[PDB]
């Protein structure tokens, strides 16, 4: 089935031309396609922080989308490259080394094969480049219309990789910083909290109100607020957050009244 | 009408996947649009930077573009987006906060309206992200060609928030600096000058030769000349004039026979 | 003959509107075209750095491509700007100061003009932006479909400025660095080296694993492998290989048994 918008994530970074090469190969098998980047700016072999970054994508874009995305420091080894189809009717192509494990949360694999054919891949395939030659180049086939089941062999769903995510029980974790703004995203749902304490730095303790939005504190003061889809967030109206409070990915939040 | 070309500009970055969700809801909603970015690069809340950035948006687009910028730290409060037709035809969506400013100067308002329409917005909205539920939302629902009446109640021109604007009398200042090369604009026309003495930085002066182009002056020599659209500007030849004569915006520039 | 798709590289940066104002001028010009970035981080004035992003460009775009380059520090003085036809039908616009050197070396130029005629630019022309007004406006004329003859005078291949390339006898030398991962790329080829001891950093001699990609190694050790298209590279395994042996462009590079 034609998916003509292919959604692109990498590792490579936008300062060279690297990124672009692959979409020079995706617009040549996929003429009718339109290629939006997601972010080519998660750190080097950080799979983590690209599944991070995937996790909305699905619910985001139309279904029609082939969500294009490659961390790949495995390229030319056994870790292969795995084409999926979720619920919502998108389609998935990455390495099988946990990096769409949180968007397939979003929206569960329902058909799900290993990238295995020469005819989906931009040949000859160079080993340290699966990114482009493998991932985008089986993208740009599957937006094309060609048929899942082409890519190479039906796996179980269980033989995708997953990474592990911390659930809150109120003790919860730093996430993800939107580094833009320095606001801090953690783990803790809406309905686990429905001024409080909150316990992160030496046992900082800080007094926060819970408010709907930034504006609702004066310029510069901390808050906090349910972010842009349903977790508990941290951060100064108009101001970085982790400049006043240097948190990092997987430091402890306690929530208490 | 129709208006195939969403020109997207914002304070989030282009680092994470925020822009990028933003793209998803705008192509769900509009599946004919091409969608270019101006920048995600506008400096955290920094309505003043997000402005300059759009002043010469309007002239290099073609009519049936919508201009959708958001830089909006007043998100989930009283303070409305609203969506604009200009003189051009071009349309325009973003926060009643200043940012479209100096883009209408370039061609003025001729209708606006507050966008308060659940019809055109990302539902469920949420507070802290006005910029896609809303503007993004809205921005391509214009492009698929909604009446600009739909969105929501007329206002007046004169409702639309200005961000004041220094007019050169020769006493001028420093606009903004060409970060990427460090080449300094300020406000002062082609009219009112119509080697040069220029005082800045503990009373420097400075004796440069006004110039067509950067070339016309030895390697990394000072020159004046008129940059893109008629302002007068200060750079070195192949090299970035602020990490000599390191000048901030708002800094006076005094030119003199 | 159509080329709808323009592939874009310059030295502006993608921080501010620049960029972006090309784009308006061009999708102004051809609303028939896909414009993609290469990217827009080139060094200011490294026309070398430029030269080597594109040089991969030609085989990875499909032949309907218009490369559109631009870095351009002799803008608005006698150095003009060429429009080439390749031997893969592809269509290159740039100045004439190197710039497309290696492009062409991949697809030699089999037609090349001078862009003279003020019909292919964007008037008026502004001296210091020939970049947007003579590369970009002509570039997306060609795309439209414009007679390359009818941009201006013809000139012989040879009167295209081109850049040295050093070349391995082994002894090469480092010819760029892939900055979001440290690894380094060499100008020795595939077949003249067809453990090895590398001598770089006061006489620095490694003694390193030829491998077929970066996990054939344990995480942080350093290889030699042949990079995404015949080039002798040196790398770490999931780590940045300039942290640890900060080489430069230029260094030498000597692989003996
Ligand atoms: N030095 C390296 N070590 C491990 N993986 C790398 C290295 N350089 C690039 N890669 C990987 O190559 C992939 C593309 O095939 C990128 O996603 C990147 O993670
Ligand atoms: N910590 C913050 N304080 C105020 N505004 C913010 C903050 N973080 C993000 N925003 C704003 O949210 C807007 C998107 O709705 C962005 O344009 C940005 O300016
Ligand atoms: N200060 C400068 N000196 C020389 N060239 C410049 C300068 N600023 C911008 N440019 C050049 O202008 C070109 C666009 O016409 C850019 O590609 C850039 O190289």
């Amino acid at each position: 089935m034609q998916h003509n918008l292919i959604a692109f994530l990498s590792d490579v970074g936008s300062a060279d031309e690297a990124h672009a090469l692959c979409k020079g190969v995706m617009y040549g098998v996929a003429p009718a396609a339109t290629i939006v980047d997601i972010t080519h700016d998660v750190a080097p072999f950080d799979v983590r922080e690209g599944a991070l970054f995937l996790a909305d994508v699905p619910h985001s874009f139309p279904a029609h989308t082939v969500i294009c995305a490659y961390v790949y420091p495995e390229t030319g080894t056994a870790t292969h490259t795995i084409a999926v189809r979720n619920e919502k009717g998108q389609l998935l192509v990455g390495p099988n080394n946990g990096l769409l494990s949180f968007a397939l949360d979003a929206s569960p694999a329902v058909e799900c094969h290993e990238v295995l054919s020469p005819d989906v891949m931009n040949q000859p395939v160079t080993p340290t480049w699966y990114g482009k030659d493998i991932v985008a180049a089986c993208a740009a086939h599957l937006a094309a219309g060609t048929d899942l089941a082409a890519v190479g062999p039906r796996i179980d769903p269980k033989q995708i990789v997953r990474l592990p995510y911390a659930s809150a029980s109120i003790r919860g974790e730093v996430v993800r910083i939107d580094r833009a703004f320095g606001n801090v995203w953690t783990n803790i749902p809406t309905h686990l909290i429905g001024r409080l304490e909150v316990k992160i730095l030496s046992d900082t303790v800080l007094e926060l109100p819970f408010c709907k939005t930034f504006g609702e504190v004066d310029e510069g003061q901390p808050l906090l607020y349910l972010n842009s889809r349903g977790r508990l967030a941290l951060g100064l109206n108009q101001s970085n957050f982790i400049e006043k409070w240097p948190v990092v990915p997987g430091d402890s939040i306690t929530v208490s009244p």
